[PDB]
């Protein structure tokens, strides 16, 4: 990573390195795993992040739709900036490529150069968002439930109920007015007959904390 | 977190995420979590409190409900600070709206570019402020015990009647002078018939320290 | 914790956290806990203090006390410190109450204020001398033995009667005088009979070492 | 390893040997042992390289062939950098030899010096490189399976079939060209038939996602 | 400890503090102790060293025999350095007494003082001096062992008996010509009838290596 | 160790002696051992290198065989560096003995002088020369086997074969064209049959690689 004012670069430490191997290990694809990530790699070059995703032992499949999603968003960095022709001016350094921010075609002094212009060009954190976009789409594609599947037992406590429905939209990742209407309209109707005639009777602008405390003892 | 005397930017360390991520795995919403998160998060950016609060897996209830917690005093803060139109003059940066405090519409250089501003516009300090408000009302609604039905039993020893009495109280979390009066009366109103015997021929105003030192033996 | 020589302020770490955690969870009120406590809050602020007091989970008995123990030492600063009316001047900070030492009604930034001040106002020092003082009421009163009932046994080694002996000794904190009065009847009067016939023979002006040497293979 | 922006000579960290012992022992030559490898040897001098390689205890056999490989190297860079004889300048370093940059035949204070020249001769980078070149070597002989006797089972989920399908072409290290074609013929090809037929009817140019998607439910 | 080229100090650290009392803890008083607590006290103030002896619990006894060898040692040390009556001068620190040494009658800062003055006063090295020498005294007087007592097994490989000869030795802690003595008389003199022919048939001045060799097979 | 470009001395670390303690612990005098104890003292003063030699507890009889190497080196040194008579003059310090070196006659400040003088005197190094070359009489001394009895079995594979064979020349540490001879005749002289024709029709110049890829399936 990159951390008077002057920004350094900085070689990713082994506390980094173990602890993503073994969140990697521990956790699969769980949607706590991309804040993680972001948490572990900040201020990161590309080389650092390639160095996070390359670590990882297993899961090759998720690891190559990884890659396909970053050659994507590369194809398209690259068609709307085109390059310009002609000699680097003294002073200067080239713009880069979509794999340029990638870090497959541009080395670790580049992408300090870049990260460190005046103004810069963080391809620290585009190359991040690329690959936090990859990550999104995985962890949707392997959830094991669906958000209209989750139906409160018969004798199954509100709060655990809740639990499950806000893991599962929390895996959904969709829109944040889709799971407004989600909220609005699948947690009541989805409860148990009995909680659900509370929750009923509370009314429509009903917030979570009042819902939970409406269905507590029963 | 930000740390000659100039304040200056820091990444969030491994130490800090794993020891977040083990306090919470392990003591879900005991009050003790609340300090510890005021601990590990000294000096934090609205980025790096956002980081610690999306590494929670699981328990998404609490997390949603914080979450409304979180919009409430963002749309009071907009309530009291409204905003001016014009443009930003050039050796000033723009005040921050709710959200801006909540880190989900201002970037990490503009919270940096407040935290250390003269004066100062201490964002994370204030998001710190409504995440643990919001921490509070979880650990108030997830206590299993009410202070009224704290007994001590006929051969329990004063001690851990105590011991199971102040940590109900501090779950309770209920103004400075009502727990002055809880202290007042239900400790010894909910006493064995020995040790409240003895506790009575103390005094009123009588501390801790004389009350246990009356009931060891006993 | 606060650290050319100008003294800078610093989080408390997660590694500082964890030992005083675990080292609470372990030896709950042994002697050894309170050097432990002061070893790890080194330059700490009251902030930081109130840190590691507030998150010690259970033992909320002696955390009360400690609570109780701290507020006398605060309304004794108060009483012999009177506070001044007047409005601070420029280049000066108001002088700490006993609540600012303690650390409920003073800002990081006044606790900082006072400690890097010329000449300094060390209120780390002064709350540390207020904590310790109420843990060893705390950790003298959580003893379980006497030191008048340390007796070697028939076939007790001196060396493990001698542990004992220091050990409830250390934990008595009676005077520097009471202690060596102690040491000066009882170790030997506590003996089993061989041993105590030997050190009657050693002398009056014995020390542990002659003590122990005179009584190894007995 | 080295790190106003002046680079400085620092000792390789516990941390470091302790996890590339730890990885080393663990997964033995898998491939993300070779990113761990260069993850650990960050801005290395060839003595830290030397270091992290001597450390291994057991697979002598593959050190040796590692040992092999770099000696190959080095006579390869003496072949194409030949030696100019004359009594080095003052202000000037001698030209490395191959042994010099495996360390073997210079000293630590010749290759800091070498690597914080103005131009720089980045011998650590170079070695790294020849070291990678033979640890590529050793995970491409050491690989259990080939990628054509992949097959997808009768009820093995596609997502498993993938992920070992990728795991083995990771192995084989083919040109970029070569793991296209057989993403491009293999994949579908060894699939079982009712995936197969699915996948058949995706089309040609279909990606990962598409086909894993395809292939869920079935 | 106190560690440009200014002397700065620095509170000591969890990792020390964990690994001291994890040694104490673990081997008691055998002889490695001795280097660890020097190692683990390098540049320590004598509140430091008070810091490491006063976190030991248990081994009271031993812990009180180091507290009269440290009183021993300030009572020759005031007898070689009478004080001397008169004002402190400005730009002047007072002399310390033994007990100022010990760290029981000075503060953190004259400690300091008297450490980076110039010229220096050691009164850390001079403490650790006399810590060393009371741990070197319980170290011998709790070995289980006697050199007089070392004899080779009939069956015992020759390297076991050296080991067990040189760790009792260790322990003894004699001058280095008595050690002289005994490596020159009893290592021989207490071998095994076979051994012990062979070692005759060396000579008198023999290395270890060499008597190690000569009985390996044997 | 000793670490602008000023070198600054610096305590040895709990994390470097409890790696070196615990690799001690573990693997014995196994040949990793010596390359591992040169990382943990990379830039190590005398009295670091003691200090790591000292906390060694148990295998005395190596230690004690070290002590006498390093003794014998220090004699050579002062045979080599005949001391001269005289003042020190102002501005220069005297030049070290054998036990200077060694760090048993010198401080720590004598130490740290030599090592950063200018031209440097490099005591840390040699004195670490010496050690590692005591520790190579032991590792050579406890090997339990010899290159000459390593003889593929029946049916084991050839790459497990080549693994004795290396890790065993590897604890021979005989000169390099010593080992070119082993590699040269004795790795196919002492193949399994089979194995062993096919290495006689791979030809006298093969290398590692084609010989353990020739005999893989075989
Ligand atoms: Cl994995
Ligand atoms: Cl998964
Ligand atoms: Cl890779
Ligand atoms: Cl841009
Ligand atoms: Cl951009
Ligand atoms: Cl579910
Ligand atoms: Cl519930
Ligand atoms: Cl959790
Ligand atoms: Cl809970
Ligand atoms: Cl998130
Ligand atoms: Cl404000
Ligand atoms: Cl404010
Ligand atoms: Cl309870
Ligand atoms: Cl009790
Ligand atoms: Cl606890
Ligand atoms: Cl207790
Ligand atoms: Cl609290
Ligand atoms: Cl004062
Ligand atoms: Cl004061
Ligand atoms: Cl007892
Ligand atoms: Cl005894
Ligand atoms: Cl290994
Ligand atoms: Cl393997
Ligand atoms: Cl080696
Ligand atoms: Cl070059
Ligand atoms: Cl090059
Ligand atoms: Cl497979
Ligand atoms: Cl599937
Ligand atoms: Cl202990
Ligand atoms: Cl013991
Ligand atoms: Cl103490
Ligand atoms: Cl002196
Ligand atoms: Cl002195
Ligand atoms: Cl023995
Ligand atoms: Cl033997
Ligand atoms: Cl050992
Ligand atoms: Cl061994
Ligand atoms: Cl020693
Ligand atoms: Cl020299
Ligand atoms: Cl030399
Ligand atoms: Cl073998
Ligand atoms: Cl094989």
């Amino acid at each position: 990573p990159i951390v008077q004012g002057q920004m350094v670069h900085q070689a990713i430490s082994p506390a980094t390195l173990n602890a993503w191997v073994k969140v990697v290990a521990e956790k699969a694809f769980s949607p706590e795993v991309i804040p993680m990530f972001s948490a572990l790699s900040e201020g990161a070059t590309p080389q650092d992040l390639n160095t996070m995703l390359n670590t990882v032992g297993g899961h090759q499949a998720a690891m190559q739709m990884l890659k396909e999603t970053i050659n994507e968003e590369a194809a398209e960095w690259d068609r709307l900036h085109p390059v310009h022709a002609g000699p680097i001016a003294p002073g200067q350094m080239r713009e880069p490529r979509g794999s340029d921010i990638a870090g497959t075609t541009s080395t670790l002094q580049e992408q300090i150069g870049w990260m460190t212009h005046n103004p810069p060009i963080p391809v620290g954190e585009i190359y991040k968002r690329w690959i936090i976009l990859g990550l999104n789409k995985i962890v949707r594609m392997y959830s094991p439930t669906s958000i209209l599947d989750i139906r409160q037992g018969p004798k199954e406590p509100f709060r655990d109920y809740v639990d499950r429905f806000y893991k599962t939209l929390r895996a959904e990742q969709a829109s944040q007015e889709v799971k407004n209407w989600m909220t609005e309209t699948l947690l009541v109707q989805n409860a148990n007959p009995d909680c659900k005639t509370i929750l009923k009777a509370l009314g429509p602008g009903a917030t979570l904390e009042e819902m939970m405390t409406a269905c507590q003892g029963v």
